[PDB]
């Protein structure tokens, strides 16, 4: 919140780089709207003795039903970049997505511990993707987050991709799929029959989103189509949600829809950008109280229970 | 109306105190716009040779379908604090909730006679909680009103706690039921479920309430959750609603939704802050005669009628 | 339009009191709102060769579908007042309804010729109320416009009441249809069984009407009902509308939810503070060209025509 | 976008008659409102090798789903006039609609190649109109676009009407339609039966069009009746839809609906009154490569794939 104005004082054409969406914007705006008109219908006097915001996914657990999203170049906010934000998000017990064009190795993010995701961009010799994919393997990355809305870059540096493109389809995923025993996360499915598919193509989860608005201008926002998503998967795997989330309640709300967990993306750079891992910690800090209060005041104990809350659209 | 403007230039962070929501205030504001969209549909042509706004609640009577909502520490707006604002409800034949962190004994505010009910908060040591059900009963309080949203205060001083905190549960429900014959009153039920509860629960009453916006922000306001409410209760105990309720228009619209009665809180401050009791008593007087004035421009002769009055939204 | 220009420039509360409407004038937006939201499905390719824009109603022609709404002391905005309406009502071929409170007496109205009607307030003698049907009558009024909506006025002067209150009741309805052979018609009708009733009473005619705002602050705009109440009615009686009409194209609007014809009451006396009779005529020549315009561009030869366009909400 | 500005700087009453729309110009910004609402619902993973934007219609291929729209009097915002829109048009592979009114000669843009469409406003002596017809297929013009929704204008000059009125019925259509080889496609259907007749007339397609908000004030917009009236066809005839086309994500959403086309009106013209003919060109360029993008991101390989995709209202 009062964190952006952090990150817009500290240069500024890199903020707008880190801040836009595609076209006139109109899904980074309504990944907003649609959050702001969902309102919860809160449960009373359940036992809370024990409060708790832990989830399993992927058989590991996390401290909170998030992960920090991938964003490429972390070192265009703040020159610890990556590794600053890996650390604070292990010492938060929530996974780290490294992204395929990260400004430092992923082999060294991997280092720093936690809950690594790898986020693959496919490249168009199919070979040079599927080293990635073992690369992040061996690196003890725990599951390969395929983004799949990214034939092309929807409509400057520096300052490196350290790790060093054509469209994807469902051969590349089963490509993914043979090459590596982590769970495949297809991130960018906004159409029911997708999320079906994605099941069928053996994926272990997917993100319900339209890339935080910059890819597909006048997309749906993932917000507007997770709970029918969650409704097809019918548990088949698991289904995340992202694009403005930006508190506790907003997690609760996702939460409230069906999703198993969300990524947070713009605002961890906000707390890169404005005081580095101290402040991301601070920033996971600050959520981690809001989604504890948040689920408490809508009677959850746990985030299963928040699931299972009852939403109106107002 | 007018009131709160001379509220505002009476401290200036108590005001904000007073008028506060959670969070980003969307349940405050929602509170308002919800009752903006309601519509009454007025019936013509019926007999008005006696409108009454007289109803029946907890086998007393009272002269209009309102009571004063449960506020603490009402020195914090004028010297006579409590004292003011029960002696003006006792004469306009409202009832008045006396809070348990009130700025003046209940004892005392019970003995200015009247109609005085008692909003109980959940102390961790469960015999405190019943001996203040006690207090109040003893001193002839009519209901007890058990705030259940509060399980923590959701996201200074002076001037006192003159009646001297846990999460209330079903348990703690059923152990003041057990140790008062007075009706039970929940205040702060949101879901249609907690509302069928409630009354399985032997509660006599409940209030739809996210209370005024201020504790879990994004929780949907009373009045959107009121009728559904109302049709799962089937009469099995009374529905009071509050949040926003500014007018005798508001009284209407509530009451044509199905409420039994309304709560009145923030506005019985601002006529408390500015010109003291005898502004508490100009306030229930103009709310008297706009709720007279809507019902019978509605075409109701009697509360009854008006909650039989049919609505559209807008 | 820019009429209003001009009634707001020539006094100044006099203006307030012709464009105010009653509490926080919520209903007298509202009525705008609901007009603006009505969408026309135009039909193409019919024959034009003879648009009119003639109704029969009460037996007699009338030019368009529209008659003067019933305003009081119409020479609080011009010397000349009722007479300078009635002559260009008259000239225009539409019907103008005398007010019981108007500024010139109605025998005068009435002599003017054209299409008068006579607007009844219930006064609480019986007897008197009765005496002013039977004036109307003898003075050649075609219709009683039996105003319903004012048990008493919703929530100065000068400069005469040139004719000399009680709530109006179905008891009194019957006494006004026993009296007089004119149709007897119910201005104020809003919900669907007070239409229904209105015919079983004998009504030749209703105006769904929330009184431009001014009665019921939070009743129903008459446009938002009106389509309910005509297949209610089902061409039991005829059904008007009033409220919000500024132009040709929502004529089209109120006639395309099924209404026999609207009143037009504000801005006909703007017409009248700004050029007087020859304002007046000014504005009803513009509203039939408008109308005229409107009903050939949604392919509509006649009134009726109009009736049977369909509409889309927005 | 953009080149509006530039079209405004360079007269300025001639702006005002290229933007605007009649009366309140309620459904010019209806159409705009009513694109804005629309999302839609990308698919992933799909082959693009191959993405292609061009369509068939009337046995022609065109580059775009896209045809420039009838505008008049073109040499109002250029010097070449109609001849430099209709060579960008020829350019750029999209068909170039002929005005009645243009200040350039039929014969002369038919001359310039391309995909000549010519638009016929009846007269009122019939068989100039059905030589206006025969010109233009004389010309090699490859259809004739009925305008059907301007019986009369919807409520200056210079500077000719180079090529040289009465309301057009279904009479006038049948007679276009037994004069001619070319296809009929009628120029501003919105009633879903008007469509339907306009194939049981013999119609080769439709324009599905409320004239960019210049006829009725107030009539539906065409998008909002496309869906609909794209069912009631079920392929009988090509659906075009026009008004407020603004970019390549509109163009998709208006395939996403179910049109075969879209037509583009104003923007044309800004790009005609900004460097003339290469302005025009550049940007059906821009627009070519916006709707390949949005089609991409969209995952739809061809204008039919697009057609298929499913959109939510927001
Ligand atoms: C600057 C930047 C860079 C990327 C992304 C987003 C921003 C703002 N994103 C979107 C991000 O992963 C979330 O979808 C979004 O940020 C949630 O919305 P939020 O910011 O409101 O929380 C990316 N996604 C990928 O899959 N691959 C990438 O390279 C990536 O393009 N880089
Ligand atoms: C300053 C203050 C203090 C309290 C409350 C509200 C305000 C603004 N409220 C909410 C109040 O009871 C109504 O729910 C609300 O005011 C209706 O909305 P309104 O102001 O638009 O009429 C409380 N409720 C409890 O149960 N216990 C309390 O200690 C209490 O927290 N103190
Ligand atoms: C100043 C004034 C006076 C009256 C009314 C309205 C205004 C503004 N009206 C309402 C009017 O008849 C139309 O219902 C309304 O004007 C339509 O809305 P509009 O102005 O947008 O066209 C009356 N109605 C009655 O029955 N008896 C009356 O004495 C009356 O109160 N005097
Ligand atoms: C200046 C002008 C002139 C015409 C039209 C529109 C404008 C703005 N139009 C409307 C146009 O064909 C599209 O329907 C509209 O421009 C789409 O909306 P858009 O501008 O947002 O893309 C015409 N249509 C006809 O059939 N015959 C004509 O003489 C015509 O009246 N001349």
């Amino acid at each position: 919140a009062d964190l952006e104005r952090a990150a817009r004082d500290v240069p500024g054409e890199i903020f707008d780089f880190l801040a836009g969406g595609s076209g006139t914007e109109a899904s980074l705006v309504a990944n907003r709207t649609a959050l702001e008109r969902v309102f919860v219908i809160p449960r009373m006097l359940r036992d809370l003795t024990d409060v708790t915001t832990e989830i399993d996914i992927f058989g590991r657990r996390a401290a909170l039903p998030m992960a920090v999203a991938p964003v490429a170049y972390q070192r265009l906010f703040h020159p610890e970049g990556e590794l600053a934000v890996a650390r604070a998000a292990r010492d938060a017990g929530v996974p780290y997505t490294i992204c395929t064009l990260s400004s430092v190795s992923l082999e060294e993010i991997a280092a720093v511990g936690g809950r690594p995701w790898f986020q693959l961009f496919w490249l168009r010799d199919e070979k040079r993707s599927l080293d990635l994919v073992r690369r992040a393997e061996d690196a003890g990355c725990e599951a390969i987050v395929f983004t799949v809305d990214v034939p092309w870059m929807g409509r400057a540096l520096p300052v490196t991709a350290a790790n060093f493109f054509a469209p994807a389809t469902w051969e590349s995923v089963e490509a993914v799929r043979a090459h590596t025993d982590l769970p495949v996360v297809l991130k960018g499915i906004l159409a029911v029959e997708d999320a079906r598919r994605a099941v069928d193509a053996g994926a272990g989860g997917i993100v319900v989103s339209n890339h935080g608005g910059r890819q597909l201008d006048g997309a749906v926002p993932g917000i507007e189509m997770l709970g029918e998503i969650v409704a097809a998967v019918s548990g088949g795997c698991e289904v995340l949600v992202d694009g403005g989330i930006r508190s506790g309640g907003d997690v609760l709300k996702a939460t409230a829809l069906g999703a198993s967990a969300v990524l947070v993306g713009r605002p961890v750079m906000w707390a890169l950008a404005a005081a580095g891992q101290d402040g991301v910690r601070q920033l996971l800090e600050l959520l981690a109280e809001e989604v504890r209060d948040a689920m408490g005041l809508a009677g959850c104990e746990s985030v299963g229970a928040a699931r299972r809350l009852n939403t109106k659209l107002g």
